[PDB]
């Protein structure tokens, strides 16, 4: 039961998360104390391989909370989204989702075969994390319902594309990733550009239109509520790294005073 | 020399592997110790990366006893090849083989150019720990003579393909996972369906006819016999992590009944 | 919020039963999280399990949501190394060496916060550990010291002679017979079944059944475990994950050979 | 080169403010060296720092070329824990359990090479190690033992009572406070403002200005280290990395939620 | 702290000499970077260093405060590796096999934010990596670009047919010659002496003198280095870690038998 | 099974060179395993090697099936620390800081097995452990003893006070010398050829002939080494790993730039 995709797919409450950057198993396990709604290990833009991976899904599991993991890939590679489907991640996010193809592939890449999905691309071994080890033979009939799809829409031709993605079969949440997309506009380091906002909002109208759940990276708190009021979803309070050093300078700046 | 490619051309006899899923250097070592023919360090469904690999073949090699290793890349891309090359693997296997084109190619990455193998694309670099760090001198002129390809078949495209992929130059032997084959034909989880006992069975042919080894993957002791009474050679009697569940949790069950 | 194997190894009468964990590996820690012992034992004095591995074995195991107690064995009585097992969250601790009642004593006190019910508490305060659930553990402090176990293990000529003393130091959960080394101190090395050496073994064993103090033992295979048993120790070993990974290879080697 | 805070403990007047690093996280060493910091503590005793992760935590902070001294609270004051940290290249030690003017000393010449200002320094020599630049400092014999500053925990009742002698020991460049240690040995577990621990806190920052060796403590909040500042305390650790960051991100949830 | 490995390749005659890390010790790269070389390449190709072991080498030897360059030659021209390399912190990057201008295009965009200098830049942003100083670099989005620099190695004989379009390439700091790789490459595996190879190297170094683009290759001695840089190499590499390692212990040892 | 370092100390009269590994690098190891010593030291008093280095070193060694001899220089004379290194497979440990012929023994008692040979063995007993190819080798007990040999390391005044006594101690097969730790305790800091200094070292090498007991020593170049050789010590170690690697990349350096 990934009751991150049940919400996703079934809620209108927002769903808090905070991003894990640092790559530490005593980070992920402390800030899984920390009431979020889920929590996300990057293998994009932070040095977290395999072993990386499955050493902090571990540490939050041990925590026994209700924070969901969600793993960031680094590419739509077959052997990348397998090595984290092995581990135990049971929602991934896929980087540079351009078209509704690039989304179907993603999707078919988290399917075994089956009625349910006919071209599936995901492969079987049973003696993995996942199946816990080989004492679930049962895996194979029940994970396909419970894999959970976030694509990232990063570029204009995403953005010129989002309706062909959301409707996608097994697109569970389009992802925004504002300081990526004011990028590749030709916008970097403005992410309130009218350009911008525009993208923006039509990612957010596309997953409405659509039924799909829209999340959002957010900076800080103020931008997270404004989000909020919006109508995304799933929002990334910032991260574990940028929280620890505004906590720290902030606190040194207070007993300076 | 790889003792391994030798009685694969040479033998009739079976040659019994054991599958290391759990990354570990100890239980490499000690399974070193078993009496097996051969073992797998899996980089495709095990987090295996490169320092791992090479980890577990200094702790197999430490014990100074005859076991073989072989390494399962995580897909045919040439960084990857050239890691396990280098860090001194010798005997490959290679995932998702379903044309001769495909296994060609497989081929042609392990192998440096010469007169022999005119279109190799294997990369020089003479300080790795495949030469010795620089102390084996001829290392150029005598690495292709030892390295074992093996290739699986574990798709219907591969088993349509099976009679061209065996006649291909360099394929050492073709090793069917049932498990994976099962998935691929619309059998997900039911290795003992027709269908997919039809395309085993197919493969096997495939090997006999061309004279070329047949390997596979077996759960349990009672189908890797079966499996040598009907003339497979490379058996893989399971995964360390598999039996060391059965044993333990069998003990347990003996000493409080 | 309880550690259910204090409270089993006080108040039961069942056996416990335990595999020993040598192989130093997450991923097998994990998975025999799910073979259904009582106890697992992540192994610091015989097996190169420094702190991070230690911590690293308690979360995979954590992670596995099963009822396994893991328990650790610390390499040697010194506070440094105490305070990193418990730091690192293991509320079993099993001390290897101990002789006398002053051994077992200063053992105790390593594993105690300073307090009405312990005065001599040696156990260092630091809020923002594991244990504490980083700090979010807010009354950690009050609420340690009743979760905390000792096993201590008895494995000399000397201890032997002093084990009923031993069994009534306040805060011994268990007295535990490792046979091989108890084997050797008793100038038997290799024969756990000399006379001398069972004679040793029975008076552990009486010890704690005379005292209400459980006594534990390791098992080499099952037909020992159930003898064991049979006799009364409660915390048994079924010997450990590496010798378990040999055997059982190597008989389905010779199996499908045959 | 010159070790400053060693340098500013012993010449200054102003306060030096520190953060504790308890997750033993490369990236977060490196990180909080861009904070503004005085000093940082990579802790040995109550955080899972082995040998290896000193030096990566070292480096890290090294490789942000700013002004954060690292300081290494080592396990426990044995010989080859010592030895481990000075090798790493640590050049601040901070002593646990420091209790008598001897147990002071004796941490004081583990960290000196016998020369002719410490005769009975017990340092060994290796000159391949990371402190001695790998052989590459040729002057190290010369240069290392002004460097090396020697920090001492008074946590106890039996510390507080030799306080005055402690602080007269040559070597010693600064007296810590650990409160909440200090309140359990006091018989105060979990109260650090109950009146006989005030009154132990004082002693000893009455101590250390008396002697005119600087005082430390630890502090939990910024309240309470401000406090602290305007007593007269100057090494001043405010809180650690694992506190900031749940605090942090636990009242960024309630913002956005509310 | 700028590029000054950049800036030193954009003007001048001067060699720039460097040493292959092969070893994957943070400990080594420590050390080399003591040992004056101008660069020290990260080799993530031919040697086991994956992302982790990048970014503690390259704090290893930032920690050191020395003059030395580090250059990561990636494994291949994957944006995801790409990414990794830069996000470390690595401003110099190495790519292997490129054998035509659209490859060295390619290459260069992939380490260039978008921005009105490079337009068509493709690095992608994000602002907490380490490369950012974890988000304390404020203007890091508009200085990065300036200060990174791209290797592209030709090694086949279609590299070597379009290297004066790859010269040309808008932000091509360097062409690489690898011996080994263009000699196996042309049929000559081994022999990097052939007529054939030398040819072909000789046609590389005329294009970069003729464009004014520096001209870089891998000596596997010092006879060879020289030669190298009688001819009008720049970018010389002397050779590897491990190489110097064993032929160092290797005649050691047959001076002290002799 | 035969370590061919203990007979050859015990029974021959050739010296017998090694290399000192500092660098805790399993590459730098294997790839050392083929420079043709007699043997390399794993040092872990002054370089940051743990447990699982230890072993890791140890097979990188094992992998290149050559004949050198791994020595495991223990960082303190603790039973723990011993019965990791022995249990991770280390045959010969050198022991630092042995003084007085009490401590040569212990250190020997430490690395025994209570046999009928030596009754009075402290070693902790475990046969699952590396060194018992994890419980492969069914007689590991019985026979372990025969093949493990003992290192004393005389580097103070009193240890050369009491240098006869030390040889004269069952067990020990060899007196090492580090000069730089001998010359630093006995007044001359940095000054290894003071006469004090030459005396004493010649009080151990005469001491160890007259006792039948090979005499090694720390040589930092070829010519000292060779000196050595000359003076009649056995066990000669021709500097290190990381002084090797610097001394060789600067020459290179030197003779390209030249």
């Amino acid at each position: 039961t990934n009751s991150l995709k049940q919400r996703l797919r079934d809620g209108d409450e927002p769903l808090y998360g905070l991003w894990l950057s640092l790559g530490s198993d005593s980070a992920a396990e402390a800030l899984a104390h920390a009431g979020y709604d889920w929590l996300c290990i990057d293998m994009e833009h932070a040095p977290n391989d395999s072993r990386d991976v499955a050493s902090q899904l571990r540490a939050i599991a041990a925590a026994h909370l209700p924070s969901e993991p969600v793993v960031r890939v680094p590419a739509r590679e077959p052997w990348l989204v397998k090595r984290a489907l092995d581990a135990g991640a049971r929602t991934l996010m896929f980087p540079c989702i351009e078209t509704p193809d690039d989304a179907a592939h993603a999707v078919r890449l988290t399917r075994f075969p089956s009625p349910e999905s006919p071209d599936g691309l995901r492969g079987v071994a049973g003696m993995v994390r996942a199946a816990a080890f080989g004492m679930r033979r049962d895996y194979l009939q029940t994970a396909n319902a419970q894999v959970a799809v976030i694509v990232q829409v990063e570029s204009a031709r995403g953005v010129d594309e989002v309706e062909r993605i959301a409707a996608t079969p097994g697109v569970d949440c389009l992802f925004v990733g504002p300081a990526d997309l004011a990028a590749s506009l030709g916008h970097l380091g403005d992410i309130r550009h009218p350009d911008v906002e525009t993208a923006m909002a039509r990612v957010l109208a596309a997953g409405k239109q659509a039924g799909v759940a829209v999340g959002i990276f957010a900076g800080d708190t103020a931008a997270a509520r404004q989000y909020r009021e919006a109508g995304y979803r799933l929002i990334t309070v910032s991260a574990d790294v940028s929280w620890l050093l505004r906590a720290t300078r902030q606190a040194l700046q207070e007993v300076r005073s």
